[PDB]
RNA sequence: GAGACUUGGGCAAUGUGACUGCUGAUCAGCAGUCACAUUGCCCAAGU
């Protein structure tokens, strides 16, 4: 859960000095599906929680 | 001697007025110097 939360400040600042419209959008996509792993991840943790 | 009057040498201050000089800080413009950040490229190694 950490590295993943680390993952999502490196994808962002990825995207956010990306240029290239297509890379752009990869960024998006990879945050995004950071995001959701996180979720599944923290989900599960919780429910035990 | 008593004195009045004037220029002096001044001693004082109560005013009041104006002059001159300097320091310091702030801002703006310009010039230059320190470090630091970002995107790259390449190399040196070790397993």
């Amino acid at each position: 859960s950490i590295a993943i939360i680390s993952l999502i400040v490196e994808f962002d600042i990825k995207r956010r000095q990306a240029e290239t419209l297509s890379v752009k959008l990869m960024h998006r996509t990879a945050l995004t599906l950071c995001e959701k792993i996180r979720h599944l991840l923290v989900q599960k943790l919780q429910d035990m929680t």
